[PDB]
């Protein structure tokens, strides 16, 4: 197919002036220090398919730390080098970082077509060359021109998926994210990889990155179908099976992580959705999964909490109930608790137990009481924390006036 | 003779880095709307001189309002249009803006757009587009004539074409400590002597010598104007000899002085009052017409020409302060500063010492005005008393209210009404 083409009119009216500006000089850089520059990956990607994007990757053919360097010297901004393996990035104003890389060992200075083949997916494998004498080239030995306007995701080779089986998991986020499908001979490939234990033979750490990263996309339970499909999650889990039970979870979990975060604040997508995954599981298939990943060690206590109290929740629900009857269930648990307990509801249920919540999380409000007269009349210990408590409950529900409760209870567990 | 140099190192070595960048993208722009773009004038010369220079003096084969327009897209700032003549400004901050020209009508055509200008060391080019970014372009041979220190025309008319380029020329040597080459030199004379200067309009000439008293030595550019006799063809009365000269030494060195005591001094104004000196009713009409000068200034020329010698005998024989009040008492500091043009030594620091003394001795301190309108008293008579006070208080003083009662009463000789 057609290998080479021009997008420099592409690139002055799609991209924002600043950045095409600091194009033009990275090139001008390059040609003074005699290295070609290369823009590519994901904003070659996005360029081509109207997305913005300002995460920018530079290959130079030369070194990367020079040519940083070199650049530095005419661009306001913070460089860190990563000299182990030649690498940086320059720190730009507006959420702006320019990471810089050199590559490795068709005219010739084509080095970067080995840097290009060595990539995950067509599409992420294109590169614009920036050296004023070739300043719109689009680099695209691998059809990803093509395959973005057919909406394809495809590896570069067979061996794509043995090499790095965390690519399983990227190729089913990109084609969930545009909605493009895995062509079929990369699929057969996904597949094999999966079922032949690949992923089984890549590290926790990578899993859990390229997991995570999947669930800060728009949609995660597309995603996470998607590996469901591909039995990807029986082999990252091997205890869990993602049953139409699991999904229905997953998808009253993904509803409610908002509203959630809305009143409760920051909640770990990752924590909440193995609260989903992982219910039910023995003690022995805990402790595994929780080295594979590293999963802070009370974990399977507040999701054994959750799959233990659900039908006494819903029976609650049903029936409503006294605000004070749940409370117990809801006490000092993690936001992915709550998220995990919303995953057993839907419709009128849902809202229920969202107004319980609220109640809870608004009227701690024991206001005028202040644990004194407590220790200002005899008491030690536990006892002052029951008594205390039970003030508490009463007010979830109806209320008494500063203390009428307080020596109603007194007198009422005085028996 | 090598045309082409390569100034790319001495670019990022000796350009601010915002301007660098400004210069990369430029020459990029150019490219891409198929123009040569060369940055041009005194910046190459500054450049290679190691002298600091913003100004951006730009110049395109091809449009610059195309041009201009095409960098705005990618350049914060107003764009004027010099629409007529096909010129433009963008404008950016720092003081910064950047003039584009179109390379009047292979690529060098600059070489035409080079011909046009007045001196070797002006009429240099350095590329901009990428390819040939810091390239050198000399062909007439500013290079060589910048290391030798050389001022020298392009061609043969180049004085005719502009007369302005005479007192140009002149400017030059003396920012450069540079000199004339011989047949520089031999042309100018000529152009000179053909009587050229007169042949364009005063403002152009007016400008150029503004700017020649802004320099480094005014002196220096005026007694080397006087040796190609310019003075004689700028303001025909005018005589150079070295009576007018060693006033014209006394005024710089004292201008300073003056500058510092009482204020700003318009130099022009300072110098043409010397070269002014004499001028019949006649002939001022004429210079101050062409040159646009004040009505007035004749009248304060004038003055200082005749009190001149008076003053003189009034610092031989240090006689007090209320003598010379009347002869400066609202003079302009241009005017201060042509007394001063006569002064050398223990003359200067006596009649120094006088102006000082008058400036805060103003000091008129409780006895203001109404305080006499309180007597009787009307306009006019008014000033003469308060007048007669101060100046009193010139050379020594008592209370501020007796002195006035001094005064009324040696007043009647005569006044209006009064005064047992
Ligand atoms: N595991 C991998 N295998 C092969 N190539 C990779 C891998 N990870 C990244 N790349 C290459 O690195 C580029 C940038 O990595 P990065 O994760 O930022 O990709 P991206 O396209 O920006 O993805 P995202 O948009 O999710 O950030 C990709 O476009 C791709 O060429
Ligand atoms: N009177 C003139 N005749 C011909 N060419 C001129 C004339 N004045 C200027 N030029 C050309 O245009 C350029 C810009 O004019 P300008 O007076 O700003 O020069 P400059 O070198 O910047 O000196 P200055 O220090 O006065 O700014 C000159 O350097 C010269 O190349």
């Amino acid at each position: 197919m057609q290998i080479f083409r021009d997008v420099s009119k592409l690139l002055v009216e799609r991209v924002d002036p600043k950045i095409l500006n600091l194009f033009r000089l990275l090139g001008k850089f390059g040609d003074e220090v005699n290295m070609p520059v290369y823009v590519v990956g994901g904003f070659v990607r996005d360029l081509l398919l109207g997305i913005k994007n300002l995460d920018i990757d530079i290959v130079v053919e030369g070194n990367a730390l020079e040519f940083a360097e070199y650049a530095k010297r005419f661009l306001p901004g913070k460089l860190v080098k990563h000299d182990k393996f030649m690498t940086a990035s320059l720190f730009l104003k507006g959420g702006l970082r320019i990471d810089i890389a050199t590559a490795r060992l068709d005219v010739e200075m084509s080095t970067i077509k080995k840097d290009l083949y060595r990539r995950d997916f067509t599409i992420n494998a294109m590169a614009i060359k920036l050296n004023p004498k070739d300043f719109g080239l689009l680099i695209d030995f691998f059809g990803g021109y093509r395959d973005l306007k057919e909406g394809v995701i495809r590896v570069l080779h067979t061996l794509s998926f043995v090499d790095d089986p965390t690519r399983i998991l990227r190729a089913i986020r990109f084609e969930q994210r545009f909605d493009f499908r895995i062509e079929e001979t990369t699929e057969r490939l996904l597949k094999q990889a999966v079922e032949e234990g690949y992923l089984e033979r890549t590290t926790g750490p990578r899993l859990r990155q390229e997991l995570e990263k999947i669930l800060e996309e728009k949609n995660p339970l597309k995603s996470i179908r998607r590996m469901a499909q591909f039995d990807v999650i029986k082999h990252l889990f091997p205890k869990t099976y993602y049953t139409p039970s699991m999904d229905e979870k997953m998808e009253n979990l993904f509803r409610n992580i908002p509203w959630v975060e809305e009143n409760f604040g920051e909640v770990d997508r990752f924590y909440a959705v193995l609260h989903v995954f992982l219910e039910f599981y023995d003690d022995e298939s805990w402790k595994e999964v929780r080295d594979r990943y590293s999963l802070r060690r009370n974990l399977i206590n507040e999701i054994r909490h959750v799959e233990k109290s659900a039908p006494a929740l819903l029976e609650m629900l049903s029936e409503r109930v006294p605000a004070s009857f749940v409370y117990p269930l809801v006490k000092g648990v993690s936001n992915e608790t709550i998220c995990h307990f919303l995953a057993y509801l839907s419709g009128e249920k849902e809202g229920l137990f969202k107004s319980y919540l609220l109640k809870i999380k608004n009227t701690k409000l024991e206001k005028i009481n202040g644990e004194y007269l407590i220790r200002k009349g005899i008491t030690s210990g536990k006892i002052i924390g029951e008594v205390l408590e039970k003030i508490l409950m009463k007010k979830l529900d109806g209320d008494t006036r500063d203390e009428e409760e307080i020596l109603e209870e007194v007198l009422a567990s005085l028996e």
